[PDB]
């Protein structure tokens, strides 16, 4: 009827990549595959728009790089995605703080050993007081780094892999590449090449709830014109993230690891101009990390200005966004002025802009060396969960592309036994 | 957040309405008005597109009676929205039994005196066979004339009221217009108003809850990107559609009215070609009412084909969709060439293709003393929509819930 072999929720890049590794092995051969989505285009939280018709931006994932995402690189080779240089690996103006914080952490650095599971500011509180730890964190631009549960650990990591801080660590070395057409360009090539081999798509239609009928598992979803519908499959894999995981009857994740998880909410706004005025002050390509709201203010070439910020911070933004859109353009145009000392008249009004609120931008393991693999199984239901927090790269596509993997694997195997 | 004087959840005609004639008042000169809507753009189900490049079609409502819905025909007037002939009044290819229609529906008539509380099968099976009466109402093309919620005096006025069978029960006088640009020109004329007057927009936002509070309420408010948001506001009108109004904690219908509320679902199917093939047919601006799951084919000029249906008809291609967009356009091609009498060969594939389905395209009354627009029994907030009115599911009844709402919550602001 409306019944398929294998079924997977979720056409993100987890998703589309476990569509992927399944059909090439010949155990699959005359299965049948339905890939569902919540969202009426894949991609998750891949999404690329052309602004004013003129460029192209990404709203969410946006950067990568060989050293750290081999297996992402890999993956746009494999589809002819084109890749271009991303400037946005040193700041140009680093201010008295930033200048001291490159010093600053390669002598805590024993430290990690005796107190590296205290929080990251409990950690940097001990070199001076809490007040120069605060100074030295604002300047880093990412404000997850005062979150509770975010180790001293997780935090020198995640410096070391962030393109505009990376400097601070013995990560300096590292490149970065985005893409020339965008990403949803790999997600196209994605889908087209699992649509080719058969794979059905069902996008917009959300999952509710599942549960057990024997040999399989049945789907309850409801599109997003209000259609009730159901599916009966043989194998589920749920490649969505684990904020999306706890609203369903999967009792999750008791059921399915011994973890518990977290997220940030992220924030960008893109900001185009008739003229592109920052070229006087020399500031194409450049970033300036400054602690007013703005945090991060990016110049792509002659093309736009975007802001990137995250926890606080970009709930901050999604509520002045809410207070209407002339208060927040005026309050962009307030602090790109503090950041570039100069007064706000010699900023432009902007003709176009853009902006995107992700309620759960990143998600993360909350659980360090409690044995964590790539890919969930539900002990009793033996259901399949995929996503990139479960890996070491929680937050990066890399971190999906082997949830996957693994994932595809751990299918294979319930076929074959 | 903040807070407003006035706030207005909803954005179709009703609730765009109650912005205006309030704006309009001087009762209101100071006073903040905030609407809110959980969709991107403003309409509800108006819904114009413009596919292909090359026209605009109207996924939801397409048509207005200068006799009928006078009203809406002053709205069009009043904003300058250009009109049009509605090509759609009769049938130029009647089959066999479509011509007994006017001669059988016009002769069972007096007996709607005795029956009229019945349901329209039950009657029209007295008067003639069970299987000649499936055959005669399935012959008018709107399958919500089999269900037993529908009585056979509720029917007639149905029959009547719609262009392309009201021929069948001596009611031509009427005449059809559509929009040139379609109807969102009028969405857009209302909302430009109400703008330049001042009150502030906030679509993407959906209301959950609502919560009395002294003088005024605070209503809890979902974005469609999960920001979640609270609102205080002195007055407040829900125009939104009854469906809309029991999925809330306000106690529907029950503390607002001695009435029940039903719907039924719409579906619209659109189809552009490469060449006008339906031109070799004479079927340009033409309409054909057939037996198979099309039910109503329509042919706009040279430039698309269009087949709408409801109720069981319309879940039958929604979910003919949910299995697969191949598996329904070849479906909608084999039909079409039973309609034509034709080889499914001859049938081209289209290039565009686009659909709506309307889980609750009209929402009516079940029931008679009955007011415009209601209110709370206990907390005042004022409920509007096309539902509680002599015209359920028109536009028509939109305008005339405005103005009664706009009015009761006037007399709210005063006194
Ligand atoms: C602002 C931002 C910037 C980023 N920048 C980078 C970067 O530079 N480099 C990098 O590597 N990563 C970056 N990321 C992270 C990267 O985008 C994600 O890790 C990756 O896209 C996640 O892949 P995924 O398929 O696991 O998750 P998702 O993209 O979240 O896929 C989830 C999909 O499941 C669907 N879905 C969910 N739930 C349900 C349900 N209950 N029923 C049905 N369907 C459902 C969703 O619609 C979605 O399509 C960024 C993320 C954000 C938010
Ligand atoms: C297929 C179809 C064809 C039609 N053809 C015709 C025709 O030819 N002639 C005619 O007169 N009428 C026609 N109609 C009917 C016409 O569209 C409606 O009568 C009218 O548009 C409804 O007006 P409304 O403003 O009361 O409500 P709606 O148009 O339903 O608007 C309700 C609004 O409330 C919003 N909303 C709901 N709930 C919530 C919530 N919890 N929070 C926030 N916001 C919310 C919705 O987004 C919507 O914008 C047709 C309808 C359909 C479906
Ligand atoms: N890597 C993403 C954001 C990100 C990934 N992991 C984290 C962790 C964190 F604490 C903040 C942001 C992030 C980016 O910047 O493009
Ligand atoms: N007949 C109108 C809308 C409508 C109003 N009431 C009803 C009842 C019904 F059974 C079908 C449609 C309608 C149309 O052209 O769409
Ligand atoms: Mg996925
Ligand atoms: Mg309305």
């Amino acid at each position: 009827k409306h019944s398929s072999d294998i079924c997977i929720v979720g056409a993100g890049i987890s998703g589309l990549t476990c569509a992927s590794h399944l059909l090439d092995s010949p155990a699959c051969r005359g299965l049948s595959l339905r890939i569902f989505d919540m969202q009426q285009e894949a991609g998750g939280r891949i999404r690329s728009k052309m602004l004013d018709g003129k460029a192209s931006i990404e709203l969410g994932a946006g950067r990568y790089s060989p050293q750290l995402h081999p297996h992402f690189q890999s993956a746009m080779q494999h589809y002819s995605q084109k890749s271009e240089v991303y400037p946005f690996t040193q700041l140009k103006f680093k201010s008295h703080v930033q200048q001291k914080l490159k010093r600053a952490m390669n002598e805590l650095s024993p430290r990690l050993k005796e107190h590296g599971k205290e929080s990251f500011l409990q950690f940097v509180s001990r070199y001076q007081g809490h007040d120069s730890a605060v100074g030295m964190i604002r300047s880093m631009g990412y404000d997850a780094l005062f979150l509770p549960d975010i180790s001293a650990e997780m935090a020198y990591d995640i410096v070391g892999k962030h393109p505009e801080i990376q400097s601070v660590t013995d990560n300096d070395a590292n490149q970065w590449f985005a893409a020339e057409t965008g990403f949803a360009g790999l997600i196209q090539g994605i889908k087209a090449k699992v649509k080719a081999a058969g794979a059905r798509f069902s996008l917009g239609y959300r999952l509710l709830s599942v549960r057990t009928d024997g040999d399989g598992y049945l789907l309850q979803l409801a599109g997003d014109d209000g259609w009730k519908l159901e599916h009966r499959t043989r194998h589920l894999i749920l490649a969505i993230p684990p904020s999306a995981m706890a609203g369903l009857n999967v009792d999750f994740p008791e059921a399915w690891s011994g973890a518990r998880y977290g997220s940030l909410p992220l924030f960008k706004g893109f900001l185009t101009y008739g003229e592109p005025w920052w070229l006087d002050y020399k500031l194409d390509d450049q970033v300036l990390i400054v602690d007013n709201p703005l945090r991060k203010i990016y110049f792509k070439g002659d093309k736009y200005l975007f802001f990137y910020t995250d926890s606080e911070m970009a709930n901050y933004w999604r509520g002045c966004v809410a207070e209407g859109e002339d208060g927040y353009l005026e309050q962009i145009r307030t602090h790109l002025a503090s950041a570039l000392g100069i007064v706000r008249e010699r900023i432009p009004q902007p003709l176009a802009h853009v902006h995107k609120y992700w309620a759960h931008g990143v998600e993360f393991c909350r659980d360090s060396d409690i044995d964590h693999p790539s890919a969930l199984s539900h002990r009793d239901s033996g259901i399949i969960a995929c996503s990139d927090a479960y890996t070491e790269h929680c937050g990066w596509m890399e971190g999906g592309l082997l949830s996957a993997r693994e994932a595809s694997r751990l299918l294979l195997q319930r076929i074959a036994a």
